[PDB]
C-alpha cells in the first residue's frame, strides 16, 4: 500500500495525522499548506489527498471539507515516528507508582499485572513492636518486603513467640498456599491467625490507574469506556494482545468492534529473562503515539530494573 | 438374700413389687393372691411377708394392712427382671430428639450431656447465600454440621471472601474458646460479633427434657422435685453416678438423702470406643424398671450409632 | 396539604421509579401496592401531586416521574420509618478497622466499602497536614538489605515504607538525627519546605520525599459505579469530576450532622442529576475531615443513608480511639 506514494504524499499524510492528533478536527487541504513546509500549491495537495483517500489512509466522515486519518493512516504515522527515533523495597508500591506515572503522563488507562503469588516463597515473617501500642508486620519475599501492615495492639502478647511460630509455619511455604487454605496447623493461636488472614487476603490480578483520563478525552463516549471496562475482564483477550516486545494495536487492529476507538500499548516486565507480568496502556487512538511509546518504554525498563535487582 | 428366701417367697416379693409399681398402694397378702397364680393360703403369704419384712425387703407404711417394697426390695426386683430375658447431620438435633423420646416413653426427666465444647474443634465455617435475601451460616465439627442459622442480607457482598476470613480466624479453634471470650478478633466488627453470638450461644452443658413428667406422677413431692433440680447442678455428683455400662441407682443407693424418692438410669454414648457424654434418666423409684431399662439401652445404642458414623 | 392516601401514592411512585426507572402510571401503583382505592382515584391524586410539584409528566406518557421535591419527600418519609425499626445491615457490619494502625488504610477501606455498597462515588477528606505533629520517626533495620521507615502521628503509624540498603550506615544515629529535626514539627511544615536541614545528605533527602510524598487532599473511590449507572451521562460525570476540585463548594455542601442534597439542593445546575450525602468524622468533638457520597438522585436513599451513617460512625470511632 505504502509503496504507491511518492515522498510528497507521505509528508502530506504525516502532516494530516500530526495535525489531527494536536487539534482534534478534520484537516483541510488549506490547513496542511498553512502549517507545512510543502513547496507546492493547494491544488496538488488536493490531488494528493484524493489518492490518500483512495488508498484508505484518510477519509471524510460527514460534510466536512477536511479529512481524518483511518486506522491505516494512524499506523503509518506510528511506524514513521519510530524510524526517526526511589530505592523502594515494596514491590506493590513500585507497581503503584509506575502505574500512576504511566497513566498521568499519557492521559491513558493502565493495567499492570501483579507478580503471580502461587510460587512466591515466604522467606521470612517479621513482627516488630515499635511501642506498647503498635507493631509492624511484613513478609520477606524474593521481590522485597510485602504486605507491610502497622497493627494496633491492645494487649501485650508474646510477640517473639508469635513471630517464631509464624516463621515455623510459613517460612518456605508460598503466599499462594495461604490463599487456598492449605496451611492447616490447627493448634490454637489468635494473633498468628489474624496475620495469616492478611497474607491470605485476595489481591486482584491487575492494578489499574487513570480511568479518569479516559473521561476527559473528547474522542471517547460513555459507550466506549463501558465497553473497555467489560472487555478488560476477558483475561484471554488481554493475553492475546501481548506480542513479541513492546506492541501497539490501533483501532480495528485490536480485533474487537466494541474497542474500535482505542489504541493499546502492551508489553511485559522482567526479572532477568523471565516474564513476571504484563502491562497495558489504553488510550483513545487519537493520541500522541510518540510520547506514549517513550513513556511506556521508560516505565517497563524501570519495572524491569527494579525486579531484576531483587536477585 | 440368696439362700435365705425359698422359691415361693421370691415370687411373693416379685409380685408385691410388680403390683406396687402398677397401682402405687400398699399390697396385702390377699392382693398378692388375686394378681398372681400362687397356690397357697393368704395366711401363708402373710407369713412370707413377715419374713420379707424382717429381712428388709418390704415395710409397713403407717398402720395399713398392706406393705411396700424398700429400696432393697426394688433392687431385688430389678435384678430378677433382668434375668427374665433418618440421616440428620446436626448432632444437637439428634440429641434433642433422643432426649425427648427417652423422656416421653419412660415418663421421666432426662439429662443428655452435650459433647464437651472445650475439645470441639471447628473444622470449617460456611456462609452460603441461598438468595439475594438470605444466607445460611454454619460450622462443621467432627460430629457434623451445627449452629445452622439463616441470616437476613440487604446489599450483596462477596461472601466467599468473608467466608475465607472466617476460616482463617476460626478453623482449628474450639467452640469452647468462642464461649469463653478468648477470640478477641471476633470483637473487631459487628459482623464478627454476630458470628461470636451464634457459635457462642448461651448453652447448658446438659440438654434437659421431661420435667413436666415429674409433676405428672403422684409419688413425688414439690420438695422432691426442687431438691432434684438443685442437686443436678452439682457436676461432680452426676459424674459419680455413671458406673461401668448401663446402671441404675434406686433410692438410698444414689447416696444423697434429698433424692431418696428417685431412681436414676445412667450410661454413656460413644463414638467408636471413645465416650462422648453421659445420659441420665431420673424417675420416681416407683416406676416400670423393665420398660425404662429397655428404652434407655435402645436410645444409648442409637446415640452411639449416630456418633460413631460421624468418623 | 396531602391526604394520607396521597402521601402513600407519592411514596409508591418514587419507590417504583427508583427500582425500575420508568414513568409510573396509576395502574402501576395499584399493582405494586395494597392501596384499596379505584384507578380513577389514583389518577386524581396524581393530578394533585403534579399540581403541587411533586411529580411531572415526561412527554405523552400516562406515567409520572418524581421531581426533586418528590425525591425529598420520599427521603424524609424513609428517614422517619428508619427510626421505628433497627438497622441489621450485614454487609456494612463487616467493616472493621480491626487492629489496623495506619489511618490511610482505614480511610481506604471505608471509602471503598461505602462506594461498593451504594454504587456511588466517594470522597474522603484526609486529616489536614497543617497541624499533624510528627510524634516520632522510626528507622528499623530488618536485615542487611532492608530498612523500614515510618512516622508516628496522633492518628497512628503513617508513611510506612520499606527501603533498600546495599551499604550499611549507622541507623540508630540517623534515627536520632531524624527525631531531633522532625519531632514536634508537623507534616505540613515538611511539605512546605521549612525544614531546610533535610537536604544536607542523600538519605535525608529520601526521607523528605517520603514524608512529603504527593498525597491528594481527598481519597476517592467508586468512579466506576457512576459509569455503570444508566441514569447518568458522560457530561454529568465530567461535570462532577470538575466541581469536586472546588473545595469551597464542597465545604458549602456540608451541614450539621449527616444530610443529603438532592438535585437543585446541591447549588450548581451542572450537578442536577446527582444526590450527595455529606458528613464529618471526628476525633472526639474535633472534626478531622468531611466525607461525600455522590450518586445518581435515582438511588436507594434508605440504603445509602444507613451505609453512610454506619461508616462515618466507624471512622469517628477509629480516629477517636486513636486518642
Amino acid at each position: 500500500a505504502l509503496k504507491k506514494l511518492n515522498d510528497r504524499q507521505r509528508k502530506v499524510l504525516y502532516c494530516i495525522v500530526r495535525e489531527y492528533i494536536e487539534n482534534k478536527k478534520p484537516v483541510s487541504s488549506q490547513r496542511v499548506l498553512e502549517v507545512s513546509n510543502i513547496e507546492f500549491s493547494s491544488a496538488t495537495i488536493r490531488n494528493d489527498m484524493k489518492k490518500l483517500e483512495y488508498l484508505g489512509y484518510i477519509y471524510q466522515p460527514h460534510t466536512s471539507a477536511g479529512r481524518i486519518p483511518t486506522d491505516k493512516g494512524l499506523r503509518f504515522y506510528y511506524e514513521e515516528m519510530l524510524k526517526i527515533s526511589m530505592p523502594l523495597a515494596d514491590p506493590e508500591k513500585v507497581l503503584f507508582l509506575a502505574g500512576n506515572l504511566l497513566a498521568r503522563l499519557t492521559e491513558g488507562y493502565v493495567l499492570i499485572e501483579r507478580p503471580n503469588t502461587r510460587d512466591l516463597k515466604i522467606l521470612r515473617v517479621m513482627l516488630i513492636p515499635v511501642s506498647e501500642d503498635y507493631l509492624i508486620f511484613s513478609i520477606l519475599t524474593e521481590f522485597g518486603v510485602s504486605k507491610v501492615t502497622p497493627i494496633k495492639t491492645q494487649e501485650r502478647l508474646n510477640w517473639e513467640e508469635i513471630e517464631r511460630q509464624l516463621n515455623f509455619l510459613l517460612r518456605g511455604r508460598t503466599v499462594g498456599e495461604v490463599l487456598m487454605g492449605k496451611i492447616e496447623s490447627l493448634k490454637g493461636s489468635g494473633f498468628l491467625r489474624l496475620i495469616e488472614s492478611l497474607i491470605g487476603e485476595t489481591v486482584e490480578r491487575y492494578l489499574d490507574a487513570g480511568l479518569e483520563n479516559l473521561l476527559k478525552d473528547e474522542t471517547l463516549t460513555l459507550e466506549d469506556i463501558r465497553n473497555l471496562l467489560e472487555e478488560v475482564k476477558d483475561q484471554k483477550f488481554l493475553e492475546s494482545l501481548v506480542g513479541e516486545g513492546i506492541t501497539v494495536r490501533i483501532g480495528r487492529e485490536i480485533g474487537r468492534k466494541k474497542l474500535e476507538k482505542f489504541a493499546v500499548f502492551s508489553g511485559k516486565y522482567f526479572k532477568g529473562e523471565s516474564p513476571i507480568g504484563s502491562v497495558y496502556l489504553f488510550t483513545s487512538k487519537v493520541t500522541k503515539y510518540d510520547r506514549n511509546h517513550r513513556v511506556f518504554e521508560y516505565i517497563l525498563n524501570r519495572l524491569s530494573e527494579y525486579f531484576t535487582s531483587t536477585s
